[PDB]
């Protein structure tokens, strides 16, 4: 028992990280097979960033303008192209440590591990959710661009995120691995801001089940409710609406605990109206929304990768 | 910017994990050079656990009674011994992926990453502190014994923890890699309980500095205090005493922020007396104590490993 925010083991991804330099701009790249993927703004100076014309900046670049290092060894670039906001560099050597992999575009509410990197070297790993306003609450400094987020399924790494920028309030924005931004952000140093964020209700419900499983059940009350009634109160607290899909997804945790989803919704409702009155749940003094139902099941049944 | 609980990249340790079976008991082992280290209770049945005589259980075992698998391949055991509460199995092949490594015994307050494992396979990674009462707040199920905790310094892995047991309230106890328990616990299924835990004051102060660095400074007040005065109030809230060593350790964060340690102590004092009145600090609704000063510096300056 016990319940922790837990990242995937990072080894398979550590093997893919390289440093990419163009002129005096350095950041991280991801090396899979004979392609290196990185944020396109590697081709910019810090003046260029105010308002870059990426097609004009790029067209004046050739293969040899791109320095790719893996450890202390240089990779030879034999081709380049731009897809949306990522640059792809064809190199002459396949990554010998390429894992089985996929590229996916995740939905809001879905979680993933970030391997934060500097100069092609890993610094640490942590878990994030794609927020409803299409940002993530990360930890990123200058040089972290190109760090990636992923999930693992047994031996298969699904890359879902590449890091590009920080927005007001210290939240983060990036792309999928086809270089399409999550959210309506652009890779330019012009004033931009995320919209009001909401709470990922299905995830809060998953975490409450996690609590009951781990024996922390003081908040279970004697009421039930309906989906509509719940949703009315949800809306007022800037919680995302709960759908039939969400109910279905929570089916396994419902079954494991003997608590019907709608009964747990009534307990959450009461927490929203009354607060926690100084108590904690699974050590937290607020309602956590960055564990998916899948995250909870995985951690509560000890699923394993290789 | 942004501040996350962040584990070390796990790849170097993933390469060391094996499965160890004796009879029908399975758990994890750590393979370094030509030795595999694991909890000694691998040699017990679940009846034996109520009150095991480890010397008598062991002496009746030979090398061939120990099954060590790394992937789908069996390691040949050519020697065994017991050191405190760990078993060491000499095998005939050095781990080809052994990192540079050390064994260390950490102090209360120090943090480390856990690679939680089942059947010699990693399931995830998370950050823990050695609590003042010599437990950790982990996430561990049956089969997780032998999972290890570590720190990385550039390329050097310091193993500090091996997981053995869970105690009342869902907290965890284990050994250093010489098999000596943190705390006065024993590897027996007899009623045992940790003492009252306290808050790691120096770590809370580190985290407040992390907050100021990340621009969250609403809690800074206009008072100062003394170490004694602070300690008087600390004691009442079950905070560990602050020492001159602690002040010295916080020197770099003090310098980076321009806030004297004793001024920050006065802000903490006021948080302890008044609470946070519904506000959050770095997204938390309580005072976090599982970031060391070193943890904060590392994350705030992007230090990297390889
Ligand atoms: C990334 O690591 C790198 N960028 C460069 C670069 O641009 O080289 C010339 C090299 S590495 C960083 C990661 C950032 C730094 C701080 N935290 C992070 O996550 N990315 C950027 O520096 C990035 C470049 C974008 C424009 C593609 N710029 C930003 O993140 C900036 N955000 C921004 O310009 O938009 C928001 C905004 C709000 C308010 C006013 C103006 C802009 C921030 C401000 C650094
Ligand atoms: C470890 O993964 C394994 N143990 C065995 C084993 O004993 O084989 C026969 C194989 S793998 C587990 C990890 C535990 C399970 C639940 N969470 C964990 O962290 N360790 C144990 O099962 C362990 C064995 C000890 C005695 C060496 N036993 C315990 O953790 C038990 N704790 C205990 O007996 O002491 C506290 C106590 C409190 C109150 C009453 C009685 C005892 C718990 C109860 C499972």
């Amino acid at each position: 028992s016990g319940f922790r925010k837990m990242a995937f083991p990072s080894g398979k991804v550590e093997g893919c990280m390289v440093q990419v330099t163009c002129g005096t701009t350095t950041l991280n790249g991801l090396w899979l097979d004979d392609v290196v993927y990185c944020p396109r703004h590697v081709i910019c100076t810090s003046e260029d960033m105010l308002n870059p014309n990426y097609e004009d900046l790029l067209i004046r670049k050739s293969n040899h303008n791109f320095l790719v290092q893996a450890g202390n060894v240089q990779l030879r670039v034999i081709g380049h192209s731009m897809q949306n906001c990522v640059l792809k560099l064809k190199v002459d050597t396949a990554n010998p440590k390429t894992p089985k992999y996929k590229f996916v575009r995740i939905q809001p509410g879905q979680t993933f591990s970030v391997l934060a990197c500097y100069n092609g070297s890993p610094s640490g790993v942590y878990q994030c959710a794609m927020r409803p306003n299409f940002t993530i609450k990360g930890s990123f400094l200058n040089g972290s661009c190109g760090s990636v987020g992923f999930n693992i399924d047994y031996d298969c790494v699904s890359f879902c995120y590449m890091h590009h920028m920080e927005l007001p309030t210290g939240v983060h924005a990036g792309t999928d691995l086809e270089g399409n931004f999550y959210g309506p952000f652009v890779d330019r140093q012009t004033a931009q801001a995320a919209g009001t964020d909401t709470t990922i209700t299905v995830n809060v419900l998953a975490w409450l089940y996690a609590a009951v499983i781990n024996g922390d059940r003081w908040f279970l009350n004697r009421f039930t409710t309906t989906l509509n009634d719940f949703n009315l109160v949800a809306m007022k607290y800037n919680y995302e609406p709960l759908t039939q899909d969400h109910v279905d997804i929570l089916g396994p945790l419902s079954a494991q605990t003997g608590i019907a989803v709608l009964d747990m919704c009534a307990s959450l409702k009461e927490l929203l109206q009354n607060g926690m009155n100084g108590r904690t749940i699974l050590g937290s003094a607020l309602l956590e929304d960055e564990f998916t139902p899948f995250d909870v099941v995985r951690q509560c049944s000890g699923v394993t990768f290789q």
